[PDB]
């Protein structure tokens, strides 16, 4: 059930019903492709075996060095793959690549243990030492060994192609990387909870592009990378989304007039007694009503920052807004609908696909539903509204733009609040 | 016929003769693939089957949720692929999909009529089904038949993989979701204008850019994508490039300058009596001299917003500008010569290849066109010049941070404008 | 050697011991591929002989056109491929491609002087005017063939794709355009020192993330597409990464803190008596203790900037500063560390993988090394340090945003410095 609201005293909509999907934290996979030491037909397999070595020769050369890779401002610097470098250069100690080639000799999946401490869960997707030992060192013939040599050593050439263009660390995590039948596998093997286990195996590709795969290292005919996979530490909380617009005055002679933006505008989710605010935009993903973020890239925020929605001059949280004296037109397009801040002699108006234009905005911010909407036009800008079904709510309120003197209100304020500006206003009214 | 003219008195260039196609809609397209239900030659069928399997499962897995997807800062938000998606969602009403696939019975491309009245062209691409029931059935051999079982699935693997990084949405759209020929006899029997179909017919290369593929449905053993493809409602209307630089003063005393920069650099064009600016690099493409843009990261803006670049203080329009006091040197590339904001201790030169340094900039905003200049540097920056045949003028006029009295300029203004600093310098003289 | 310093004082940090490797100008090479001009067997062999023609039609229609692609916004703006693109004009003039024709008949590579004297080093990668005229031709046959002309056709079909969904330039450039042996032997067969031989065969991905594919020409069966790859003029010189954080006033009363963060945060290299300052985060790519960046994102800077990470009230350099009263909680994760701005009800720790939550943060900004650290959690996010062996020191001194009276403090100033926050202040107290 998706709804939405449209303050009119504000120019902002606030979008509900969603569920979280927060990536908190990561769990670090290894996975390993097991290597081989090395007419017409007998040419296109030594073809073949000349790819094969170039690209190991290739991965080689490439892990020379270790692998690298309005409020959005506010948000702190991260290092996202931390964690899997972390684990790979625990790879690189004596001993440890042969702990994870000995608990694979007679299985593709096990966890193993590594020197520091860490269980990692270890996965042989391929093993093409099998394959060239067996098949095609008691030729050095048909033509279906050369098909099958080239099904087997296509997976190795496109992971090296993807690293080769990526230096060593790729995401999204290609099906190259892991397939899909693996990921499955791996999420169902994962220690994990079955919600998680449900969340993930319903969302493959979402996280896909929330991992990463850091090549880590070629030895003793083992080629490991590491998968970096999302933790999702909080799920089903409430999410929702702010859509903000700019709130100007409306007088005839231009330059006049004055504006306030709502800056507060992303996602927000309820999370451990705060709220995750993500400042921007497609940070999230919405999967129907899940929306999937990654709390790197939020702020986490007093819970009472949700009042400047209902009562943007709340006493418990300052309310942030930029202010201006640009009043341009525009539109942005909501959940559930689509705000219209209209100003000068811009033309806007809303259509029907069947009917044609249905309303003609006046100046000033507003709203119409998506219900019999199909696009908006401001200026020589046409959207598509979105039109997924749900209920939106028009809240009506005098526009707070209304409520400021002119003559003293604070304009170019990106990083403001309704007490600074309130602040700012004292002060200009002191001194006359 | 490119040409370019330099403003001195505002550091400042704009480049015209470019002519328009902007993305002003959305077409959709349904595109089709019909789908199969079901010793060493075998074995390798059995094998490239599974994986015709496996494509089919990840795609049905794929989609059990809806799909989805200096003066930036003043733009609307759209929702790019809601018609698209719009669409889609028909597909899956009862019957919807039978209707195409009745349609596409005895042709590959056919215009149905949805259940809402949208009528969408379709387009099966490729027949999997009769080739794995006719070709593959009756086995279940020889070596060409598994060629050509892989070379058919091929595709179909393709487009999966694509579907699976990108969460069922894909852009550019690759030659597997529509090869160039499919592309372009979709164009051709596209409800469009001849000038339309000649101009994306041309420029193949940029629709794919402005195009997305949704994967939509699999039902009824069909496979069905919507492919939405731009609409260029406007085409050869005069278009423009306005490049900016700081310009500061020059006085020796370091911190003791002041600078200002006109912030509406970016894309103009005409646009049914107004102009359309895009203010964000690399949001237009430009082919020779057709620019493409899309429509949904525009102002739409009175035309005297020309007015500035002849006469910034002009009465009509009040041009936007940010101050500072950060005199940083650097050079703006423009479409046929450089831009060099030079201050302090910087060196700042241009060369020609054969002959080296032909000029050494003084402090302030220069100018040098690209004829017989192949790079410019600034501080430990080369730049190479576009080489573009085109005439430049050079508009000479004293800089205009030379009117302003540094005592009360209002530096650190991000969004303003001439009025506004005017107004400003006002209150700060009257105080005084 | 990596080493750090946290400044207390300034809520900063820098890491050094890196070595520069930027860069500063391009090499321009021209890369070609010789073209043929043109049962079940036969039949396979005519589908691939129709992917050979298509992708010619398809490459020749797609050049009809001129082949185009906190302090970040300081910076100037460049043509990346005005270098590129002007080699390319050069090879439309008339007998210009035949002399390439003609320099590469006995051998795949050799250096070609222009018609304008620029001296390219040329490539033949695929001679397929010889496979398909000597091994086609007399057929117009056996499975072999069959696979063979796939493979070599393969790589024409991939080229074209990627310059099909990149409108004729790529970046990074894959090992379609250019193999991993082709582009060591290419940077072998380079016109440059031996350090940068040695440095760009080392580091090849690099190389390929900092090149430039543009496709060029087809005529007289010769395809031809420019490789521009980057010249490396600085090498070897330190390299040092500044971290900064946002320090606050701690009162308890809400609203009534200051803020003040370092806004010259980025890169910063020794670079010809003066320093290359990259604000911009993932403009530089680390290897190691190698760090890759690209001038032409870079300001020039006197090296007394450096001055501000010991004594930030130095009166050689006016360091840069932003102002607020948005005393929001974050982390910064550190080459060696995280530096932890807490403020509010926030709860800030650092932890151990093994023993768990080891330090609690009180409010202001605070710094740990990542020696006995795995994580630091800010709010409710979780942020893995990196695990890279160096020593830190810990600085200590008064937060200088101790030393301002909030009365009078300037905020929301984001383009100021040390001087211009003086300056208002000093502007405030002669008012009252
Ligand atoms: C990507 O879209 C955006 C574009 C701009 C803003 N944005 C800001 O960051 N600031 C703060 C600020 C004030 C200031 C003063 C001067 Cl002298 C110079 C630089 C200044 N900056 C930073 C500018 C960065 C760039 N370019 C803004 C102040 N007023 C209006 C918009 C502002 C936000 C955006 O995210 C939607
Ligand atoms: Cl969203
Ligand atoms: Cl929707
Ligand atoms: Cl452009
Ligand atoms: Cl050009
Ligand atoms: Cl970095
Ligand atoms: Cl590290």
């Amino acid at each position: 059930n998706i709804t939405e609201e449209f303050y009119q005293s504000t120019c902002s909509a606030v979008s509900k019903g969603y569920l979280s999907a927060l990536r908190t934290g990561w769990y670090t996979s290894v996975i390993t492709i097991e290597l081989s030491n090395i007419d017409a037909k007998v040419k296109l397999i030594k073809q073949e075996l000349d790819k094969y070595k170039n690209a190991v020769t290739e991965l080689q050369l490439l892990m020379q060095s270790t692998p690298a890779t309005f409020l959005g401002f506010l948000l702190g610097v991260g290092s996202a793959i931390a964690s899997g470098v972390a684990v790979c250069k625990v790879l690189h100690l004596e001993g440890e690549v042969n702990k994870i080639k000995s608990a694979l000799l007679s299985t593709n999946k096990a966890v193993v243990s590594l020197s520091n401490g860490v269980s990692v869960l270890t996965f042989k997707v391929l093993d093409l030492k099998n394959y060239i030992d067996k098949q095609l060192l008691p030729i050095l013939s048909n033509i279906e060994t050369v098909i099958e040599f080239q099904q087997k050593n296509n997976r190795l050439l496109e992971i090296t192609r993807e690293f080769s263009v990526n230096a060593g660390v790729t995401t999204p995590v290609s099906t190259y990387m892991l397939t899909n039948s693996e990921l499955l596998s791996l999420i169902n093997d994962m220690p994990i909870t079955n919600d998680q286990k449900k969340l993930m195996s319903n969302n493959v590709q979402i996280v896909r592009q929330q991992s990463y795969s850091i090549m880590c290292i070629i030895k003793e005919e083992v080629l490991a990378y590491v998968v970096q996979l999302p933790l999702y530490g909080v799920i089903d909380t409430p999410c929702w989304k702010l859509h903000t617009s700019p709130l100007c005055t409306t007088n005839t002679k231009e330059g006049s007039n004055i504006c306030l933006t709502r800056t507060d505008r992303g996602w927000y989710c309820d999370n451990a007694g705060s709220v995750s605010f993500f400042p921007q935009a497609e940070t999230c993903k919405v999967q129907s009503n899940r929306v999937f973020c990654d709390t790197m890239n939020s702020l986490t925020l007093p819970s009472e920052v949700n009042l400047c929605n209902v009562d943007i001059f709340n006493p418990k949280y300052d309310c942030k807004i930029m202010t201006s004296k640009t009043d341009v037109s525009s539109s942005v397009i909501t959940s559930l609908g689509a705000i219209v801040s209209c100003y000068g002699k811009t033309k806007c108006t809303a259509s029907n696909k069947n009917r044609g234009i249905i309303k003609t905005f006046s100046n000033g911010c507003d709203y119409v539903s998506n219900k019999g909407v199909d696009t908006v036009s401001v200026g020589n800008t046409l959207y598509y509204v979105n039109k997924q079904e749900g209920k939106s709510l028009y809240v009506k309120g005098e526009p707070i733009i209304n409520f400021y003197d002119p003559l003293v209100f604070p304009s170019d304020e990106f990083d403001a609040s309704i007490s600074q500006v309130n602040e700012k206003i004292n002060q200009s009214l002191a001194f006359i």
